[PDB]
RNA sequence: AUUGAAAGUUCAAAGCUUAGAUACCCUGGAGGGAAACCAGACUUAACAC
């Protein structure tokens, strides 16, 4: 298929979390979380991305090409990136 | 009365075919919900003398 894995997930907020959008004008709060089409609060792809990302870059220092090959090259990319992210959809929030 | 006179560079003809604005890229870093502030002020009235 398209696909060889498709490994889906959940995201636990273990202490608070701030996926910022960066201080709209129309917004009321000045830094306000990832909000989605919706409107509901998200956490954009490319940020989960790039926080994974350099995570495991840092954390499996014998595997970066592993994780290059995967996640895509930081400098002079001669592919894309074999993995993808989805936009994290907000399951379920504390009320 | 001229090495002259006369004679349409004309006809037919698709700038088309194949081709992903894609690849890599964390709204992040820095920033004390603080600063000021008395739970206080005062007895009065009545009649008796």
């Amino acid at each position: 298929p398209y696909y060889a894995f498709a490994e889906p997930f959940f995201i636990h907020a273990i202490t608070h979390l701030h996926v910022g959008s960066g201080s709209s004008v129309e917004e009321e709060i000045a830094l306000p979380f990832q909000r989605d089409e919706l409107g509901y609060p998200t956490i954009y792809a490319s940020s989960l991305k790039g926080a994974i990302k350099s995570f495991l870059l840092k954390e499996f220092p014998d595997k970066r090409d592993v994780i290059y090959k995967v996640l895509g090259e930081d400098e002079n990319p001669e592919e894309a990136s074999l993995g993808t992210f989805l936009d994290a959809i907000l399951f379920a929030i504390p009320s």
